[PDB]
């Protein structure tokens, strides 16, 4: 079976995923205890076995790196794609190297407030922010979401609509179209999919590409961090 | 130096104690984490380093044996040689294997609610409970605690008491004799730099020989490790 040391690791709560290759001739075992990632190695002599966290040289925690790669981050990667296919509104630099998502509803106070905490880093080019926008608060939020996008230039009136506070004034069709109503749609069901009702919900990359998550109105650390800083 | 990759793990906040040989060709490195004992591993590779908990084939958990024995122990065994050659009443056979010291007060609930959960494992044989009396309570705890000490088998007589619930009548003498004054004095100098002022104050070995502390009555569990269950 399973080396005698590891098997005794096992017993321990820990549930094996797969074997890997590690340095000095070890042999390495990547599991998980309730929902977190471990790494096992087993030694040269073949009598012992070490559940814990290996470092390299350069001083990388090289268990911590494959546990977020392998274990952590995969499962949110396609909702990621989900959300780069869906039709966004542009803030900042179509470069900007940090991506950032927030399903926004034109009557939410705090997605205001991040859209003015952003503007250092979207201004600057680092950050580009892109929106989701949703009718999901009020009675007339479908109605102005859709007048939103209906406008001439969507992405900036977006943006002129969450500097003025939402004070900024729209030409507010008979309708909402059918594309704007799909738009809608679809991006209230993928921001339900990802679990958090609540607006702003916003999305970012970190630790070895896992799909973060920040709801409501971050606070200085998590905004820093939302930012790539 | 120090290997790299064991400098890295310094850096996450370790301070080491010393160096130990471990298997496989693998040193081995004690240190604390704050209060935390930990063990780091380097690799045969000599280019890594693993910081976690070795199990060996039959499932022992080699860190923390030696954790336990280096670190978290030794401070404390001092203390249970002081309170092995203090003046204790025994109760129990003087061969039972596992030793319960516990500090008392004649004027205590809880010490004599823990004297009869302690009855099973007493009478077995198994334990045997040396008591440390206090007088610390009320006015009348010295006098009393003399009391009992002043008996022709001052042993029976306190267990004749705890048993009792305190309502044993006693002789008490028209004085506190120096011996007793200085048993009593002892005593509660010694449970001080045990750091528990409350009594019941029941010390027992666990983990290696740590000394262990029970403050206060004992639940279910604590009073079956205290017994050695």
């Amino acid at each position: 079976e399973l080396p005698a040391p590891v098997k005794a690791i096992e017993k321990q709560g820990i549930t094996i995923i797969k074997t890997f290759d590690a340095p000095g001739g070890m042999k390495g075992y990547l599991g998980k205890y309730q929902d977190m990632g471990v790494t096992i190695y087993l030694t040269p002599d073949g009598k012992h076995a070490i559940s814990g966290y290996m470092y390299n040289e350069k001083g990388e925690n090289l268990s911590n790196t494959l546990i977020e790669k392998e274990i952590y981050a995969p499962a949110g990667r396609e909702m990621w794609q989900r959300m780069e296919q869906s039709h966004w509104l542009l803030d900042g630099k179509k470069d900007a190297p940090v991506i950032v998502y927030v399903f926004a509803d034109p009557f939410c106070p705090y997605c205001k407030q991040f859209w003015q905490q952003a503007r250092p880093w979207v201004d600057s080019g680092k950050v580009q922010l892109r929106t989701l926008l949703v009718g999901v608060i009020k009675p007339e939020s479908p109605a102005t979401a859709a007048a939103i996008l209906a406008s001439k230039d969507p992405a900036k009136t977006w943006q002129q609509y969450e500097a003025s506070g939402g004070k900024l004034k729209l030409n507010v069709p008979a309708n909402v179209s059918t594309e704007q109503m799909k738009v809608l749609s679809d991006n209230e069901k993928l921001m339900d999919d990802l679990g958090a009702n609540v607006t702003p919900a916003i999305y970012y990359m970190s630790k070895e590409n896992t799909l973060q998550q920040a709801v409501g109105l971050p606070d200085q650390k998590t905004l820093n961090i939302i930012m790539g800083n």
